[PDB]
């Protein structure tokens, strides 16, 4: 299966700050459409919390070193590598895996050079203080943009890349 | 005067990498002519020395606290803070400035508050490690964003952005 990033920042890179509501009504419609066409979502336990329950149409898999039963079929809590959560999927007949994040999580994939597109929104903002992205990895990525679209009037844009 | 960001970058936020030949020519070409039509580029003392010379046809000021005469008329070493250099070039009648870099650099003006447009150009790459487009300050800026231009076919985007 293909593994595709899932991701909203600031013009600097963070995945998140204290500045309130800053993603966007677009970004959220936008997110909620490729997440469930996709059909599924890899999330780490944080990232979980933070939502509070598991995304509706969609398997959620949720990493955690604490696996603790599940009563919803729907929902996952899986105890696992990279490598061991895209063969998990893989034998659910998923052709595309939807990473959504948590630093960490971004971070795990990326430094074992699992990830074939990123599906980059782009909210119109700079934090001074933010968690990024991902934490240092040796390496990169050359990329290749696939498509551009501006969601909304104040500027959020969404960005799809194909990794070379 | 207002005070304008010229700066080009991985998708992750960075301004500089070990990765060798990452920087489009397309991209210098557009940073040839931004700079040369405001007329002036401010930089940090190291970015200097990294450009090798001053840039032909505009005022090169380069910021420095071990300042050194100059023989040249569009070179001048500054010694002062980032509303300093303003006053001195408004002086000169300079409707707009333009900063053009160091991660040190961007961050006083950040810190200052002394900005008004980003023109960013997001290379197609993801970075493990690099220089972040800045270090952390307090507080954030919204942004509306102005334009949006591809410059090639690989991806190499310019953005144009407005500050509050
Ligand atoms: N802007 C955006 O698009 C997004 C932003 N975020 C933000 O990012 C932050 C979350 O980032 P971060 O805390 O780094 O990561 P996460 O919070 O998502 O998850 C961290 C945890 O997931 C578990 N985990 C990670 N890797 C593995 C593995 N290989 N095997 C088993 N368990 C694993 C661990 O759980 P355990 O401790 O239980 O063992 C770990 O504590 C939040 O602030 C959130 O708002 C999140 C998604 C998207
Ligand atoms: N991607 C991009 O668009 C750009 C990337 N870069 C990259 O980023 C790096 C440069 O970042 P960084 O080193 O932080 O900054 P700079 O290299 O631009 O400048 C550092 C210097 O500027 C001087 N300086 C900074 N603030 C002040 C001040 N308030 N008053 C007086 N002098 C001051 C100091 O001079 P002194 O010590 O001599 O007194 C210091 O040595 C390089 O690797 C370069 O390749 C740079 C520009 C653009
Ligand atoms: C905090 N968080 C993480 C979050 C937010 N925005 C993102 N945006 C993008 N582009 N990518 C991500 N990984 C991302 N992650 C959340 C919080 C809520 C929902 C959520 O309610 N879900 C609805 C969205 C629908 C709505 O507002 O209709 C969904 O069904 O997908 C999703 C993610
Ligand atoms: C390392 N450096 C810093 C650099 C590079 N690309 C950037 N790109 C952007 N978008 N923004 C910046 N601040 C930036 N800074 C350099 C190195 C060379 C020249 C340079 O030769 N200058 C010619 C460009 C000429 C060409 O290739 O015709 C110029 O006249 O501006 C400029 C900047």
């Amino acid at each position: 299966a293909k593994v595709i990033f899932v991701l909203a920042m600031d013009v600097s890179g963070k995945i998140a700050s204290s500045v309130e509501s800053w993603s966007s009504f677009e970004d959220r419609k936008n997110f909620r459409k490729i997440t469930t066409e996709i059909g599924n979502v890899v999330m780490g336990r944080i990232t979980f919390e933070e939502i509070g329950r598991p995304l509706p149409e969609r398997l959620n898999v949720v990493l955690t070193r604490r696996p603790k039963t599940s009563n919803n079929p729907s929902l996952v809590f899986f105890n696992g590598s990279p490598a061991d959560v895209v063969k998990f999927l893989e034998g659910k007949g998923y052709e595309r895996v939807a990473v959504i994040g948590g630093k960490t999580v971004f971070t795990e994939f990326l430094r074992e050079k699992l990830v074939d597109e990123l599906f980059v929104t782009v909210e119109p903002y700079v934090f001074g203080k933010g968690i990024p992205f991902f934490d240092e990895f040796e390496g990169y990525f050359p990329l290749k943009l696939l498509e551009m679209r501006r969601l909304n009037e104040r500027g959020t844009l969404f960005l799809k890349y194909s990794v070379e």
